[PDB]
């Protein structure tokens, strides 16, 4: 298996959303990932893995898990705190048989604390630490940014950083440890810019009235003539001016970029402008500009866009497209992810592993 | 310095947004990070750093950068492809003097390809790979999820994973290499769940009409009596039912949870329920159940919420709260971050570095 984590050995305890997304990216990058289910998947998330089944409630699955864990560099689990403990696969149990194990725990609320036993999804984890409040248009109730922010950006990504850091540390302590990845915490450091910004008046708790939430007329989407959108990211004044040029608007007849008092008149001017031609027109107007003007593409249009084609951001599998691994390494490059293959006997893996 | 990356040595080439966010987290986690500016910061994002000054244009600063890079494990650069090359800090130059260097490049569009020389921000990178399309209410044009998805979740976080993986690979090749972290790619892998789901009919390019984008009445926000919001994440039927009981609704007078045909009647019923009382009323009602119902808190209200208090998700600094490091390590724990620090003579750092 190619890529930089070639050699690393990961055990994943099948659960939902963040945990597998982390196991996946490890896989993507060359790790040898082994996922334990209950007794083919056409879920792609389960690519770059071997799947085994066991019954960790029974004496005999318990025993085979530990055999796997003992040979493994990493364990991922994403259940309620106390659950691996009571199966007897806790951190203190795994330590007895392998004290070099990086024991990664993936939760919303964390290992400890009042909420640490309650159910929740992404929307609740980001409800509590400010993030969801800030997302959306001001005249309307907050909008969920999918599960991009807590599950992944603020969950699996921080689990991955926790695992790969703890692996750096082991390479001179020679021990592992437990990583407590809680989404409420990880998403907070994800949005730390806003927290910094709030302290110098460069961000406000008021919704829809900031520089990056769509309060700013030069940082938002515009509906075009044909009902589709373009995205404007022109913060820098030189970028903004190349944008005004493509639209063919005169700086003199416009409010200045940052006269917030007149941001409504500026937006109406930009709106009228962009609605006067279809999306694709603006693509051609602004091809090779610093205008920071791009088409808003629907998922099903993505594989036709040049820049996506030329860099193989995607590959074709099953129904349609998945993302190729990221990021990319110059010397030990990742290769095309392997599809989820049918089950494997758990014994044969111990034997693969010796 | 405390935390798991204690030992690691990072040179950051000052720029905007993703690259600093990466250097920050490294810092958070114990690395010794050293940032090179042009000629005290009030910005917290610059915590866990030492700041130094050089004119990389002149033979004087070029030469001092290389001395630092030569002693360093990681270099972070966030400029246009071709820019470090022309300064004479390209990858092949650094290799001359340090072939163990992890050379991490942080861009929107990537190192290569048609758009790789154009300006952009977060909103442009997520316009192109379907992400931005999918965010928002369907009767309104896509809404930006701040810069949470391209700059951080799909930017800095994948630079971090690239750096820490390349470090693992070095620990047996004994060479480093270049990581090409592009937001367009990183965010795609971030939203891999949707890509997978599209291919089994569990996701639609139609906007605001899915399970995690606010189309589901049981995964969305609701306005309360007092104008404020709660978040409902009640996907699992047992969660959903604990939610109906908290609101005091008869399960049997409601349309089935997944009779999408009557999702408008379900939502009206829930809307009516939740508007009948203030937010904080619900916050109490649901403070323990597995109803996956939580208050939507403004950033300014976060530090008062129990779960946040007990876990020290935040600390105070500069007349306001910032996020404590994440994730958390049981044996080599991170410390409270050090604030930015005034500038330092670059020679004194060379010296400190043996």
């Amino acid at each position: 298996m190619a890529g930089p984590l070639s050699g690393l050995r990961v055990v994943e305890l099948a659960g939902i959303g963040p945990g597998p997304h982390a196991a996946m990216i490890l896989g993507d990058l060359g790790a040898d990932v082994v996922r334990i289910d209950r007794p083919i998947s056409r879920d792609a998330m389960l690519r770059n893995r071997r799947i085994v089944t066991a019954d960790l409630k029974s004496d005999q699955g318990l025993e085979l898990a530990l055999k796997l864990i003992a040979k493994a560099d990493v364990l991922i689990e994403g259940y309620r705190p106390g659950v691996t403990e009571r199966l007897g696969l806790g951190p203190e149990e795994c330590a007895k048989v392998n004290d070099r194990l990086i024991y990664a725990r993936m939760t919303g609320w964390g290992q400890t604390g009042p909420r640490s036993q309650q159910a929740g999804a992404d929307i609740n984890y980001i409800s509590l630490n400010g993030i969801l409040h800030a997302i959306g248009r001001g005249d309307e109730r907050p909008v969920p940014p999918l599960n991009l922010v807590g599950d992944f950006g603020g969950g699996s990504m921080f689990l991955l950083v926790g695992i790969l850091a703890a692996l750096w540390e082991r390479q001179s302590s020679g021990k592992g440890q437990v990583v407590d990845a809680a989404m409420v915490d990880g998403s907070s450091v994800l949005i730390q810019m806003m927290w910094a910004m709030r302290a110098t008046g460069m961000w406000t708790d008021t919704r829809g009235a900031n520089m990056l939430d769509g309060g700013a007329p030069y940082y938002d989407t515009y509906e075009c003539a044909d009902g589709r959108y373009v995205a404007v990211g022109a913060i820098e004044p030189q970028f903004y001016a190349a944008m005004l040029a493509g639209l063919g608007l005169d700086a003199a007849e416009l409010p200045p970029q940052n006269d917030r008092a007149r941001w409504p008149e500026l937006r109406a001017l930009l709106t009228e402008a962009f609605a006067s031609h279809d999306r694709d027109h603006w693509g051609a107007v602004f091809a090779n500009s610093d205008a920071c003007v791009t088409p808003v593409l629907a998922f099903g249009e993505v594989h036709n866009e040049p820049h996506i084609i030329e860099r193989n951001t995607f590959y074709e599998a099953n129904g349609g497209w998945q993302p190729m691994p990221a990021p990319r390494f110059s010397r030990t490059a990742s290769s095309q992810p392997r599809p989820p293959a049918a089950t494997i006997d758990i014994e044969a893996v111990l034997t693969d592993w010796d």
